[PDB]
Parts: C-alpha cells; structure tokens; sequence
C-alpha cells in the first residue's frame, strides 16, 4: 500500500483515476489544477506522484521543463486522459517512475501499478525519507542489511 | 553503449531486433530457439537479456516459471513478435528491466532503449559484476563515492 499523488485539473477526471490509485491504498489529494497537484507534491509525503501536460497550467513540452524546478521536484509519475504518444515518450526519455493513461485498460494498469515488481536500490542510518536522502552513514545483500539492523 | 543479449527461435528474426540492440552497441548472439538465448546468457556478460515465450523452448507461462532457474538465469528484458498483452502483462508483473514489441514503433523503441533514463541502484570494493555481487566492503552522493575512491 503505497502513495499516488495528483496532478489534474479535472476533480471528476482525478476522482476517477484515484480510484486506480487508492485501489492500492494511494494517498490523494484531488487536484482542480496542474498547480493544484504540484503542491499536492509539497503539502505532504508521498511514494510516487502524477504529472500533468496541456493542463491550464500544463504548457507541455514548456511544462514539462518547467515542472522540473531546478532538481525535480518530484512528480515522478505522470498522467495522461488520452495515449499522449509525444507526451509518453518523452516522459519515458525523462525515466518516469509511472504513469497512466485513460485509453489504457484500467483492469491493465490496476495489474501493472497494484503490483509490478517495481523493486530497486539504525546507529548509523541516516535515512532522511522526507528530504530523500536515503542513507547509511557506514552504507548476502539480506545478511548485510541483517547484520546492519544488530 | 550496454549490452542487450538475445532469446528467440529466429536468427533473421532476431537479427531484426539485434538491429535496434546494436544500434546501442549492444553486445548479441543469434538465438535459434529459447534455449539458444538461455545460454546466449550464460556464455558472456551482458547488460541486459531478453526472454522468450511461446517458442520451441518457449511454453508460454510454464516457460515463464522455468526460465527462473531459483534465482532467475538474468533474462530481464523480454521480447515479442506481437503485442503479447498477457504475456507484457505478465512480463509487466515480473518487473522485467526491459522489453522489445514487434507492433510497437521501432523509431519508438530506438528512443526509449536509446536513452530512457533508467538509472537506478577501491579499498573496499567488492562489487562482482560476473557474479552480481555489486559492492564496497566499508558501505552528498557523489560526494560519498569521491570520497570512497580516495
């Protein structure tokens, strides 16, 4: 059970892709506005986080550089209310976490994002999820994360 | 420039994927069967591997679960003569590192497994890449591996 977050300026059309989202327990906060997600972004945490193109605040390719406040201010997930084949392959250039799109199945993408094997990565841990500086200040991969935890 | 090794029953065939690899500097061997690219894994080091289905070696999900010898012989990428929504699903589900469709755009395929910005992951350094065993013996980021390698 993870976290989705939103970016959308459809409340109707956010409510009905968080019910993909929250169909894995995905926190949301529902987004009237690119912006509206963007600081959906700040206001709390999450585990992944939709990002919006040709919203009003959506400028698309321009969006795309601006969302991208100097270091990404996250939004790595991305959605889309058509295929937005130019909008998909650039987000995937750009190496999205996820995404999701209205003319893709939903029992697929329920599949796909409730489970995809989306796997990759203490007296010293530093671990700072909240500023995302995961850390081990010392850091059989199992053994080793054992042998750390004692 | 990485390595994309190959699982198919077709040596034209997969020569045609082996196009798009090597359009990459891919490193390849021209599968015959799926047991052909199986040990086509085994043989060389590589950065990435296809996997088969429904081919003379292929048994679609019985091959799906056997090609997993325990802990799965690499083969993380996949690839298809067809859109194979079960088996993308499936392979989908299995969190494959990559992928390759016969319907979908080659130009397409070019730029994403060209650059899709898939990252992710001395005194001490054990890392083994033959054998998977990525790691410093002793564990800001890049600050951490420059001070690491001094």
């Amino acid at each position: 059970m993870g976290r989705i977050l939103v970016i959308e300026d459809e409340i109707s059309l956010n409510k009905t892709i968080i019910d993909n989202l929250n169909e894995f327990g995905y926190q949301t906060d529902s987004s009237e506005n690119f912006k509206d997600g963007e600081y959906f972004i700040g206001i709390r945490h999450y585990d992944l986080v939709l990002a919006s193109w040709n919203l009003p605040d959506g400028d698309g390719a321009e969006l795309v550089n601006t969302i991208k406040h100097k270091s990404p201010r996250t939004s790595v997930m991305i959605m889309s209310a058509k295929a937005d084949k130019d909008t998909e392959i650039k987000a995937l250039k750009a190496g999205a976490d996820d995404f999701v799109k209205k003319p893709l199945d939903f029992d697929i993408l329920l599949a796909r994002i409730e489970a995809r094997l989306r796997l990759g990565g203490i007296e010293d841990l530093v671990i700072d999820p909240d500023e995302e500086k995961i850390t081990y200040k010392g850091q059989p991969f199992e053994v080793l994360t054992h042998l750390a935890r004692h």
